[PDB]
């Protein structure tokens, strides 16, 4: 399949140079997989979700998405426009309240809500969860990341947003997740974008257009916005049976386009995440 003028990103995720603007993708596109989008929510109604979308936990006096974030983020995984896996169902847990912020034990909750709730939902084809969200290494949090992992999903971090090495931060430090740093357009890494050896591969993050609250849709930054890339694909990749819950972050290393960003440090992969669908 194609979609053509496809946001930047997608293009990217399906194309071995930068400069393009169409997405080539499987049409199966995600059916029969879940992926969990951790945050401050999502905008179900939205037209863009198309009745795949349900709130299904809130750690709040209410389950709506009030900031845009956790929407934003959830276009990218499974939008019909915006998204990666476009079939997909997605499952909303709000952890962040509306300014985007939340305590770290409401977020170890929900975060061992989905190791449980996988098991109320169907995802024959596999679960994912994505966590655009972190702050100061937590040995807590990140053992919450690694139990949700341990359980059979494939749990996808953002690396953080401090241009510095993410070995400091929750959960991105976690050895056993998937840790995602950010790029641009033009193959640079993103000027804020966390880096360091706990990084497993890069996806796109800067000027990401998808999905508002509001029905609406914005272009933003962030390892937030290059975390749902990367767990949208990890579902397209499961639904496709090319990789499993537990093998993703590693199929998804080993299919990558490799030596590509600029930007780099020494010690950082140079790893940048492909669908491996056109070539
Ligand atoms: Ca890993």
């Amino acid at each position: 399949a194609a979609q053509t003028n496809a946001p930047w990103g997608l293009a990217r995720i399906s194309s071995t140079s930068p400069g393009t603007s169409t997405y080539y993708y499987d049409e199966s596109a995600g059916q029969g997989s879940c992926v969990y989008v951790i945050d401050t929510g999502i905008e179900a109604s939205h037209p863009e979700f198309e009745g795949r979308a349900q709130m299904v936990k809130t750690y709040y006096y209410s389950s709506r998405d009030g900031n845009g974030h956790g929407t934003h983020c959830a276009g990218t995984v499974g939008s019909r426009t915006y998204g990666v896996a476009k079939k997909t169902q997605l499952f909303g847990v709000k952890v962040l309240d509306d300014n985007g912020s939340g305590q770290y034990s409401t977020i170890i909750a929900g975060m061992d809500f989905v190791a449980s709730d996988k098991n109320n939902r169907n995802c024959p084809k596999g679960v994912v969860a994505s966590l655009s969200l972190g702050g100061g290494y937590s040995s807590s949090v990140n053992s919450a990341a690694a139990r949700l992992q341990s359980s059979g999903v494939m749990v996808a971090v953002a690396a953080g947003n401090n241009n510095a090495d993410a070995r400091n931060y929750s959960p991105a430090s976690e050895p056993s997740v998937c840790t995602v740093g950010a790029s641009d357009r033009y193959d640079r890494r993103s000027s804020f974008s966390n880096y360091g050896s706990v990084l497993d591969i890069f996806g796109p993050g800067t000027d990401i257009l998808s999905t508002w609250i509001g029905g609406s849709t914005r272009s933003i930054s962030g390892t937030s916005m290059a975390t749902p890339h990367v767990a949208g694909l990890a579902a397209y990749l499961m639904t496709l049976g090319k990789t499993t819950a537990a093998s993703a972050c590693r199929y998804i290393a080993d299919t990558a386009n490799k030596g590509d960003l600029s930007n780099i440090p020494f010690g950082t992969v140079n790893l940048l995440a492909y669908n491996n669908y056109q070539a």
